[PDB]
DNA sequence: ATTATGACGCT
DNA sequence: AGCGTCAT
């Protein structure tokens, strides 16, 4: 009863970029703009493949994860801008730093937590409480929202999608009470304000739209955030909670898509996020762990205590290339360019990163694969990196993995390497 | 031959 | 520490 915590302390929100790289590449190149397109890296195998994709292009079928010569056959007209390649290897920076442009504009609403490139969390509990203040009991006009659905809403007693949206939105703000500044209905609403201003905020600075959820933590803004994409925004109410779990597959929820999710369906006979409420805390410990237990338990009633983490910047810098099939590196000479390689882009980003961050990596991390593995990594070992140095890193590179050289003979490498990764990770400040 | 990343959990 | 899981 009133002892029962609801989780509908905070205000968090997650915005996310639509079809992100696509956007950077149809910035720069107007021609891609409103057209199926997709980003696609390499080109040899299978036309490359694609990893971004328009959402006109998404009409006709393509995905990411797709070979463009597949695509291709699903949108002949399909444009396609190529991810750039330098010392022999797919280079990421262009989006990187495009990155870096949305979540400077983000972090002067809140502090952040970078989430992945294209995505953030965002902790508006005091910019709401702020907002609230200068209101002043003042009704909030749905003007305000105007990219803004409410999840669940219209109910009860219509043909257009904007329609309904407004209609929606109408059944909110009409139920709303803005007397009680403490109210968490009110809270998220002015939540959903600040991000509109903060979504129109990064189209006008840079040209991308985006979506985002808002909510009282972070799995439900994830949730949110993809209930209404591309350009727009969810507000996802606790009150919203028990219809929408009872209809979501629990493979939706952000952590539960892999073998804990399919473990959970397996085990307890379910099939939605809803159906978790009927068991008990310790009936979920007992199958799934003490962390995961209490985890599910509040996460199937709406509730999570995971912070937003105050940090915009990534903690490790990492170079990697897959060497498939035939190009696997069979001669020492292979593994020693291809280390020099990576070791050279991952200098120049650290190099980068300490004049931009005030920050020096400190330890090396080298991962490889052999040809056999179905693991992503065979391998991983962690050398001191005490300077910056591309032909020193990859020297250090290779000493920490050339005992895994089955070979005899040692120009020879068996098995042959399917797999180089180079990361920079423990960082200090400098 | 679903590539190039990046965070966090376990023991 | 090195490995595994999950994610974009
Ligand atoms: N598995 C991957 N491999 C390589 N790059 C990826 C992968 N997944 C995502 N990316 C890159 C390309 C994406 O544009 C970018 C952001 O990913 P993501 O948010 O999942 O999709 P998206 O921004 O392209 O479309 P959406 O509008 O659905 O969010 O990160
Ligand atoms: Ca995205
Ligand atoms: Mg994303």
């Amino acid at each position: 009863g009133p002892h029962m915590a609801t989780g509908q302390d905070r205000v968090v929100a997650l915005v996310d970029m639509d079809c992100f790289f696509v956007q950077v590449e149809q910035r720069q190149n107007p021609h891609l703009r409103n057209k199926p397109c997709a980003v696609v890296q390499y080109k040899s195998w299978k036309g490359g493949g694609i990893i971004a994709v328009s959402y006109e292009a998404r009409a006709f079928g393509v995905t990411a994860s797709m070979w463009a010569d597949d695509a291709k056959k699903l949108c002949p007209d399909l444009l396609l801008a190529q991810v750039r390649e330098s010392r022999g290897k797919a280079n990421l920076t262009k989006y990187r730093e495009a990155s870096v442009e949305v979540m400077e504009i983000m972090s002067r609403f809140a502090v952040i937590e970078r989430a992945s490139i294209d995505e953030a969390y965002v902790d508006l509990t005091s910019a709401v409480q702020e907002r609230l203040q200068k209101l002043q009991g003042q009704p909030i006009s749905a003007d305000l929202l105007p990219s803004t659905y409410i999840e669940g809403l219209p109910q009860g007693p219509t043909v257009q999608k904007e329609g309904m949206r407004k209609q929606g939105l109408f059944q909110w703000l009409d139920s709303l009470q803005i007397d009680n500044l403490t109210s968490p209905d009110l809270q998220l609403t002015v939540g959903a304000v600040i991000v509109e201003e903060m979504r129109a905020a990064i189209e006008r600075e840079t040209g991308f739209q985006c979506s985002a959820g808002i909510s009282h933590n972070k799995v439900l803004a994830k949730l949110a955030c993809g209930l209404n994409k591309p350009n727009r925004q969810t507000l996802v109410s606790h009150g919203s909670v028990p219809q929408l779990f009872s209809q979501m597959p629990i493979r939706k929820i952000r952590s539960l898509g892999g073998k804990l999710g399919a473990s959970v369906i397996e085990i307890l006979g379910i099939e939605y996020m809803g159906e978790l409420t009927q068991f008990t805390e310790s009936q979920l410990q007992s199958h799934f762990g003490e962390k995961n237990g209490s985890w599910l338990y509040a996460m199937c009633r709406g509730i999570e205590h995971d912070p937003v983490k105050p940090r915009q910047l990534p903690k490790t810098i990492g170079c990697s290339k897959n060497f498939p099939g035939k190009t696997a590196l069979a001669t020492r000479e292979q593994v020693q360019w291809w280390l020099l390689q990576l070791a050279q882009e991952l200098e120049e980003r650290l190099t980068k990163d300490r004049n931009d961050n005030d920050r020096v990596a400190t330890q090396l991390v080298v991962s490889i694969r052999v040809q056999g593995d179905k693991r992503l990594s065979s391998l991983r070992r962690c050398c001191a990196l005490t300077r910056y140095d591309a032909h020193k890193m990859s020297h250090d590179a290779f000493t920490v993995i050339k005992n895994c050289n089955t070979s005899g003979i040692q120009t020879e490498w068996s098995p042959p390497l399917t797999m180089l990764f180079l990361c920079a990770t423990k960082f200090s400040a400098s």
